[PDB]
């Protein structure tokens, strides 16, 4: 591990280059506390590794959701490695309840106003004039350019986006833990190498406000150490205790709390392609599938003997009733089964417009739905599995996100032609 | 309440008439607890309310569940109303593993085996001869009559097919206190009122065998006293402390573990009648469920807004879009929401063909299903939230053994029409 | 507000005139007036159309005629002109060329809207001989309108000729169109916008009530 050159010093954490490694950084923690821009500091034994942990963690949880992030692995007890970046220098908040400096820029305003959608605010970083708050407009007006990268209204407006869909994520990932996520500040960086914007710095007990059981007197964050009226040594070990109890939580985030299955029916050999699409999809958003062949019309018993063993195991259970022509499969499994069952014919245009009427036009009591996507049948059974699987959650999130940016990029590119 | 004379007299219970109350009856748990035809036999404290309250809560479990069911209402800690019935002297049991009995006239079978779909099996209820098993084809040849109905193939059927969903039921029920629900005991009665069979007698924990953690040597059930070497007074303590932690936790499964809501969104008030629909499909599953009015062609940013207000307030919800015409909705609702979306279009046949395309045909990253029945909907929206809530998945359960009665019963009625 | 002649600030007309003043002079209160009076006597222009507008709907048949009521009125709803007209391009097609040539003679810019049921050959005709825009807006039913859209909707190659199926539709169509060159037309059309999103949150927050 041959570290290099000091590349940055900031007042928590530093940045080394790394002679064996092109292109990517050490950030090195730091045992030391900080609030305001006066004299609040402190040294905190300990700090350095619950740092490095939770940014370790959530680095991975966001990452592993698909968000684009500065992390390739933990080093050490406090230190991970990174892509290397040039930062843009903007505090990016986001609040679900208002709080802090929400009420000092809006009286009137009471603790406890929920933003729906979460709110994302810009400020400026200089610690000499306090990180003043931008409007897009003036962050559009300064002109920065980072390893090469203009930053104007498209780049804005992705920093924008992510800044709320991984506050959405992290809220999302607390929740199994009975834990508030009341805001968050993050920053961004251009990767020097791809030119990607990406979530950098770091994430720890100072980017948020936690509350357990959303009651802001059990706050587990930083706002600890900022409201001690004085720091004393017994004040210090409570603000410790704190960084000790996410630092404690904060590996659960990666745990699945359900387990997830797809079972795809098809009642031929013949339409096995289209069942691989759905399965591939599947695997896409970290849920196990199968595939089995069973016919309604020539193996009925069969078909019910089948939906017993994955009704029977415990294993929460979405199927996929895959049967061209007069799809007969999906409605009585749909009408045996308490679990939800998706149609998702592989139509093609010679008969289709024929065949899917079949799937669509069924007795009463059969809530069976239709899916023509076969990796839009996998997003759906997705969808229902997000609804109890942080993680699964996450993954739709994400890519709501990054399927956004590719047509701001795309937009971007054919904007030339226009010129 | 006014009690009259002594109907039945067993030894854990007594039935009483009600002058009262026609057509109901007050069962009075006793405090005694027997194995082997009352061979064996103790006094035990406490044991008549711990019985009372555990068939009180299972019954009104099945009850609210939709499975026919005599049960009233509980009457102090040691009795139940019920309607009358005249027992079926059958006992039905069910198995998900394979252990007591059924390894005695299996020999070979291990300890373990799993069954899908669960086995039924029935025995004859004689004390003398230590209840026999009898095929279904002894209990038709009985030819037995209660209340006036003779038990033949589609009474036997209908007892068959209750007694599997019902053990579903509380299997699914019990997972979420991490208990295995190994087999059952069951009863049926004929309401000498209605003539409908139901399910009857008690259950109570020498009605079943539940293994924590599908760990056998932690039983918690009767087991744990037939197995005894030698009947102590401290053996009973521990039997005693068995009776007590199921007795404790019972209650629990009445419990819903997780929120379920469907936000219905309409592109106009004139399709209100078909969102009403939903709704009350919706109460039938015991799922919430709002009406809001917006459209993604004329109001888009206010679609976006309400779509976040419930994504933001962390209740688990499932959108329904009700679009005529060209359905934009339930499209911008799908590429924008990490939660489920269905389509439900108000079709009708004049222009039904052609606007149903608007639902289906989706571009690439949409998950949006499309259902067709306004009451299907609901249904599909119920099995989702089944994946996560017991309660919600025992209504779909419940719903398809009573749907399969009704079949039964239309076609007994018709096939007379046929002589 | 602030108006700027040419978007130039230096000839600003409003009152920021006297904001901007360092000493207020009797000689610095008699360029304010002047510029209010600047104001003043172009104002009352704005309530001026500064282009003439007409639709006419074509009609193949009087059958059809409460169909073309529906688009005269909601023409009305815009402040644009309609006509309503009998021609049929199968049995008097000499006649329909004529009457389109009586509009587009006279200078009034126009949009036809054809209505015709069936094999709808009056809007294809209009739209291969006029450079004026033809929208066909055929009277649809569900007994055959599956069938007779398609007449309207795939035409040869040099055929401009749009569909729009809601008679209230064509009429908002081509007031679109003149909204392009009239701003009293594209007021209108943006109003209603506003109106209609209004309506909407006046419904949903009534509906909103059902749900507590
Ligand atoms: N990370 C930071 C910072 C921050 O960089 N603070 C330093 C001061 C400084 O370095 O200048 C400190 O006092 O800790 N301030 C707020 N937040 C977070 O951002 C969201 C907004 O908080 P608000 O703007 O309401 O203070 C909440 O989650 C804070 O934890
Ligand atoms: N196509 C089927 C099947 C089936 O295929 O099993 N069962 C009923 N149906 C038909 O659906 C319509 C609605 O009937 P229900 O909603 O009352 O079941 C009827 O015309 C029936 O024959
Ligand atoms: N409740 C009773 C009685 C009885 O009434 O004696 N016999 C069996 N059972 C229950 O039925 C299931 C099958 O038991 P076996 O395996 O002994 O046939 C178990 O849940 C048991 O508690
Ligand atoms: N298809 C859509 C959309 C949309 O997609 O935004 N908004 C309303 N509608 C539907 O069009 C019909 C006419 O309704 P209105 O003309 O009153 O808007 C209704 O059935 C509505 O749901
Ligand atoms: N239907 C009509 C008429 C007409 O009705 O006047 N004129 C040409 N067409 C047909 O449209 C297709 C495209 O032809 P062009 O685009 O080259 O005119 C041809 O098959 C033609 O006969």
């Amino acid at each position: 591990l041959n570290i290099g050159k000091k590349l940055y010093e900031g007042k928590t954490k530093e940045v080394y280059e790394l002679l064996d490694s092109p292109g990517k950084v050490l950030l090195q923690s730091k045992d030391q506390i900080t609030a305001g821009n006066a004299a609040r500091k402190n040294h905190l034994e300990g700090k350095a590794a619950i740092s490095n942990k939770i940014t370790s963690c959530i680095f991975q949880l966001l990452q592993e959701a698909g968000i684009k992030t500065a992390f390739t692995r933990k080093c050490g007890e406090t230190a991970f490695i990174a892509p290397q970046c040039e930062m843009i220098p903007i505090e990016w908040v986001c609040r679900r309840i208002a709080t802090g400096s929400f009420l000092k820029r809006n009286p009137g305003v009471k603790e406890g106003y929920k933003f729906y959608p979460p709110k994302v605010e810009l400020f400026f970083k200089d610690d000499a004039n306090n990180d003043p708050q931008w409007s897009e407009e003036q962050l559009i007006a300064a002109k920065f350019c980072f390893a090469g990268l203009l930053i104007g209204q498209t780049e804005v407006d992705i920093m924008s986006h992510a800044t709320q869909a991984i506050f959405e994520i992290l809220e999302k990932s607390w929740l199994p833990q009975n834990c508030t996520l009341v805001d968050m500040k993050i920053e961004f960086g251009v990767d020097v190498t791809t030119k990607e914007i990406v979530l950098a710095d770091v994430i720890d007990n100072d980017s948020w406000r936690l509350w357990p059981s959303g009651d802001r007197s059990q706050q587990k964050d930083k706002q600890s150490y900022r409201d001690l009226k004085e720091v004393t040594p017994e004040g210090l070990q409570m603000v410790k205790k704190n960084f000790e109890w996410v630092a404690e939580r904060v590996e659960l985030l990666l745990k699945s709390e359900s387990q997830c299955r797809v079972v795809v029916l098809m009642g031929s050999t013949s339409d096995l392609g289209h069942c691989e699409k759905i399965k591939k999809a599947c695997g896409n958003f970290g849920i196990p599938c199968e595939l089995r062949v069973t016919s309604a019309h020539k193996g009925p018993d069969e078909t019910l003997r089948i939906k017993a063993e994955y009704e029977g195991d415990g294993i929460p259970t979405v199927f996929v009733a895959v049967a061209g022509r007069s799809n007969g499969l999906g409605p009585v499994m749909s009408g045996n089964t308490a679990y939800p069952v998706i149609s998702c014919p592989p139509l093609t245009p010679d008969w289709g417009v024929q065949d899917v009427w079949s799937s669509l036009r069924l007795p009463s009591g059969l809530g069976c739905s239709t899916v023509l996507s076969p990796e839009g049948s996998a997003q759906f059974a997705a969808q229902i599995f997000g609804l109890s699987n942080h993680l699964v959650w996450s993954k739709l999130r994400a890519s709501i996100l990054n399927t956004w940016i590719s047509l701001k990029q795309a937009d971007k590119k054919i904007r030339e032609c226009n010129l």
